[PDB]
């Protein structure tokens, strides 16, 4: 597609805004709503084009419910069938949340505009949660948050081209590596608890610069969890279909790691650390700065542990997220 093609005496295509494994993504000006749009032109091949078609049915699904929540989720305007390629309408939106750490040089944005995208995102999921939506994202990561303007701190959601509605499972092998919960790590049945752990993932990386767990690996992955989390709960790996991929089971002292050829022993690099609760924030860089005082780290640091259980259905879910005292005053 070039820059100047006009379609259907309504696009002028402009640019190339995004590429991905579902197609590409293109700035173009609508001649009737007399706006510009971003178009997701989805591959003529069966694979993409079936995935892309439970995109928009949820997208449309979700346009149906008008409430406050449903305004951090993309606009989906219209689809269409052109030269054999579904094409999907969203709203145009600025750069993502990778983008925005790459300008930082990965040193992270503050503990106060953390809390900003973090209550923005935990809106989302509870919108997600609505018992006739139930949609489980399964890819939230900083490069699938879009700020709506390069000069503010609203953000939406996208891609929705993995997402499945609960008890609609297609892959096991969901979400991106870095953003991978145990639970999908560990082959059991995922609910929408995984996109809650994606997003304690994100939100610390978001502070820090750097990502929580950057796994090389399935293996790699999951010990940079224990790492910081320790053994999983006896009762999750006993139930887990992969447990063995990762853990041996004893009779004394049940669970214990696969060692390989050599990572710090289980729930010793505290995420305590990782934040500096009690050292100035990460690298100490927020020394002094307002809104960065112990109370106000120490806050952030429950509400991430209460996302990172390893336990799915103990594990914080959006509503009692959005009530935490990191959020007050
Ligand atoms: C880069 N960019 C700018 N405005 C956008 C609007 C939408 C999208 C977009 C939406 C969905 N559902 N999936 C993908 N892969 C991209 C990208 C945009
Ligand atoms: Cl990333
Ligand atoms: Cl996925």
């Amino acid at each position: 597609v070039k820059n100047g093609e006009k379609w259907m005496d309504r696009y002028e295509i402009d640019s190339l805004i995004g590429k991905g494994s579902f197609g590409q993504v293109v700035k173009a000006y609508d001649r009737v709503e007399q706006e510009w749009v971003a178009i997701k032109i989805i591959k003529n091949k069966k694979a993409f084009l079936n995935q892309a078609q439970i995109e928009v049915r949820l997208l449309e699904l979700m346009n149906k419910h008008d409430t406050e929540m449903k305004y951090y989720i993309v606009h989906l305007k219209r689809h269409f069938m052109f030269r054999n390629h579904l094409c999907l309408v969203f709203e145009m939106l600025s750069y993502n949340l990778y983008d925005l750490l790459r300008n930082t040089n990965f040193r992270g944005v503050s503990l106060n505009l953390t809390r900003k995208f973090a209550q923005q995102m935990c809106t989302a999921l509870l919108f997600l949660a609505t018992p006739e939506l139930s949609i489980i994202h399964c890819d939230l990561k900083p490069e699938n948050i879009l700020l709506c303007n390069p000069k503010r701190s609203a953000i939406k959601i996208v891609d929705f081209g993995s997402s499945c509605q609960l008890g609609q499972r297609i892959y096991q092998y969901i979400q991106s590596r870095f953003y991978r919960s145990p639970e999908v790590l560990l082959g059991m049945p995922y609910d929408l608890a995984i996109d809650m752990w994606s997003l304690g993932c994100i939100l610390v990386e978001m502070h820090t610069g750097e990502p929580l767990f950057s796994g090389a690996n399935e293996v790699d992955q999951m010990n940079k969890i224990v790492e910081v989390l320790g053994i999983p709960p006896a009762h999750i790996l006993d139930q887990a279909p992969k447990a063995r991929k990762f853990f041996e089971k004893l009779p004394d002292g049940t669970w214990n790691l696969k060692k390989t050829k050599d990572y710090k022993p289980p729930g010793t690099r505290k995420l305590h650390n990782i934040l500096g609760v009690e050292t100035g924030g990460p690298g100490g860089r927020r020394a002094g700065e307002s809104g960065h005082t112990v109370a106000d780290y120490l806050k952030f640091k429950d509400l991430i542990l209460r996302m990172l259980d390893y336990d799915p259905k103990t594990r914080i879910q959006p509503y009692y997220a959005l009530q935490h005292s990191f959020f007050k005053k």
